[PDB]
């Protein structure tokens, strides 16, 4: 009934709104983030439409002392981290210090990738496991023992992917298969903002997607490849044929560990050709580069010229479809299942005033938070969603805005 | 034997390089431009490989007295203008004042196209002639009588196009035809404002004593370029159409086409989409932020030439004269782009021919008015060998 939410961007705004819709679970919330004015505007926008009591504060979640002081002052039962993944460990340390629960949506990656202690563990991992993405669960899983000892719950990656995709996996394994062997996670965004080119997020993340090496997991080994070197096509329910490429994703790591006997796990994402050409163009004229220069570094000078940051929410027309195709065995017989959710952009902006990218992450975040606090998912330790009972989550998904679909004998990627 | 060179960008870098390779004609040269640092780096980079004595200076060729004081001080026999077209009139004035010769590569375009008295001249022209390009020869042709009286030579547009494309025309008229009727000029392949107006300015050509202006890039064609292949072409307006229509007797139609790769046309369309070509911290204009951004990675070839259709001994005849230059043999020789190379060499030849006596004629001239022969032998000699095709393939 008393919750502290850290961060106040797109995801947070959806998660906070859905939270105020279930005011009987959440009687009081505190919205703290780097720029307090964002917290205040959201409070303004929400106050009067909910019975939930909303307080706000400025907070630099990169400083644990500042985070601890806050928990100490507001006294919450849990902390929902909807800030950046850079703050994961700091917020987790404070939760342990003050004995409150932790929920987030993205795993940890250092903000400064030149930090000596971070490189040493990172480089060692690049040599041992085989994949070189800057983020992974190693740092957060390491809290397993201290959290279990403090009787604290740490629910990790509770958005859509990661998050729901793991809930889909657990659900599939509990009701449809005896053993899952192949998991292909397909993320499709078929929305049209109306502009020739525009970015939904921090424009440097877009650069990370198309340029970072892509990787997957196959029979106990990570497999890394040249960025965007694996292409495919799929006819997405309610959207259509879309070109999709294999990228690396957080959940592949937890899934490979938690789904017994699993043989291969891949994650693909859609990329329209105009978008792809628009961005090898921008990176060719070096407009995405970070090399500071004078006299302003460019990538964010571009951020200035591009369309309003978040004012694509009212403009965007289209749909997203994120799901998973499972191949496994039930009663000694091969079986394929596809579970997905189709989210419509304009329904998202009409309801909470955001795009579907924020919506599909925000809603699962609140549900993950609800189940932890209401007791359903309160277990000491650090957890990824596939390790918990999927049932109450799948119900909350139907109840709170993200109904799902299950298809037996679907169309395969290959 | 003594020359003042104004400007020190790409073209100038090539030109001076070529100039120093012929030190028996050019004993000492002076390299002066806005930023003296480049003049010095170029000077260090060359001297020791040449016996030509090299001096350098800072000069804002926009102020006429500063130019005159430099000419009076350095006492050169001629001035090669390889700065921007904005400095043409300023430099020609100094040349006339001090009695020295003049050579440039592009004709005049005012730097501030909003300046009142310029526009009055400009618009009057737009109404009479029919073409609206900001640049034209009228300004410089006006100097004809004064230069002739001072016994001075002003050679206009001595690059590839204009320039060599005009030498090709004079050559074709002298050796291959009795009369040229159709001239089609074909140019095949770091300033986005030049590229931007290149793809957006109205296109125009000349036909039967009249100019015809059309929608920008509304006219497309394709041609299989010798040594390069099939490429896409669009009709653009170009300087030499004006001089040729005046100087090629009986010519009936003159057109200019330029190639535009699909890869380039989209890059251009992408940049215009994210608003990087716009013109408007809250004190910046986009297109100039873009210039701040940008040798061996570049691979390819250029092919610039002209297709003439005419009459010789009462029979229609077609001729194709062109030059093929490859980017790296020129970057391996003088360290530059093929665009600067194909303009740099013509810039020197005209200068050499003007002051060694070959082309010294009092007055203002475009290249088609002079004997093309010494210029082409020179083109073969200094790096830009040409080709002649009888019965080549047409356009249309
Ligand atoms: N499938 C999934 O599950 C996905 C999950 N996500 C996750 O959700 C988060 C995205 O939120 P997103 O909508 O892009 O959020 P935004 O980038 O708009 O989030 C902005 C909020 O983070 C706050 N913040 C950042 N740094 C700090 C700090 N040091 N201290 C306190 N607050 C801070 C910001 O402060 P300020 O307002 O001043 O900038 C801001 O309010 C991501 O970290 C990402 O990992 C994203 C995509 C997919
Ligand atoms: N085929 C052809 O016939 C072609 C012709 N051209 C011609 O070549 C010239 C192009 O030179 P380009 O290679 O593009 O040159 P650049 O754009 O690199 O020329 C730069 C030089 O111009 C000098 N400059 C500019 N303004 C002044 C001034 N007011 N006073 C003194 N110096 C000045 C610059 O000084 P600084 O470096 O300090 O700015 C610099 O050295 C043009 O005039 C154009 O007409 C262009 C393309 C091909």
């Amino acid at each position: 009934s008393r919750l502290l939410v850290i961060g106040c961007g797109g995801v947070a705004q959806v998660a906070i709104s859905k939270i105020c819709q279930d005011s009987e679970t959440f009687t009081e919330i505190m919205i703290a983030s780097r720029t307090k004015s964002k917290c205040d505007d959201l409070k303004a926008k929400l106050e009067g439409k909910t019975s939930t009591k909303i307080e706000t504060a400025a907070l630099d979640a990169d400083k644990v002392e500042e985070v601890i002081a806050l928990i100490g002052s507001y006294k919450p039962e849990a902390v929902l981290n909807v800030a950046l993944p850079y703050q994961d460990l700091t917020i987790m340390d404070a939760c342990l210090a003050t004995g409150v629960h932790y929920i987030d949506t993205a795993n940890y990656e250092a903000e400064d990738t030149e930090d000596p202690e971070w490189r040493a563990i990172y480089e060692k991992r690049c040599k041992e496991l085989g994949f070189t993405a800057y983020f992974d669960y190693s740092w957060q899983w390491a809290y397993q023992e201290k959290f279990k000892e403090a009787g604290l719950t740490a629910l990790l990656g509770s958005g859509f992917d990661p998050g729901v995709t793991s809930v889909f996996s657990a659900y599939a394994l509990k009701h449809y298969f005896d053993e899952i062997h192949y998991i292909d996670i397909l993320d499709c965004n078929g929305g049209d903002h109306g502009y020739p080119f525009a970015t939904n997020f921090n424009p440097e993340i877009n650069l990370r997607e198309v340029s970072a090496p892509g990787s997957y997991w196959e029979d106990g080994k990570w497999v890394e490849v040249e960025a965007m070197s694996i292409k495919r096509e799929y006819d997405f329910p309610q959207v259509g044929q879309k070109d999709m490429y294999l990228l690396h994703h957080e959940e592949i790591e937890s899934l490979a560990k938690n789904i017994p006997g699993v043989k291969r796990i891949r994650f693909f994402m859609t990329f329209g050709q105009s978008y792809l050409t628009h961005m090898k163009c921008l990176e060719n004229v070096g407009l995405l580069r970070t090399d500071t220069i004078n006299f302003i570094v460019p990538i964010q000078f571009l951020k200035a010229l591009l369309p309003d940051p978040a004012s694509l929410g009212p403009r965007t027309v289209g749909k997203t479809n994120i799901g998973c195709i499972f191949t496994g065995v039930k009663d000694g017989v091969e079986k394929t299942i596809y579970i997905y959710n189709v989210c419509d952009h304009q329904e998202c902006y009409a309801e909470v005033g955001s795009q579907a990218i924020s919506y599909t992450t925000g809603v699962p975040a609140m549900i993950g938070t609800k189940l932890v606090m209401n007791g359903t998912w309160k277990q000491a330790g650090v957890y990824n969603l596939e390790e918990l009972d999927p049932d109450p989550f799948m119900e909350a998904l139907n109840e709170y805005g993200l109904p799902w679909v299950v298809v037996e004998n679907p169309q395969m990627v290959d």
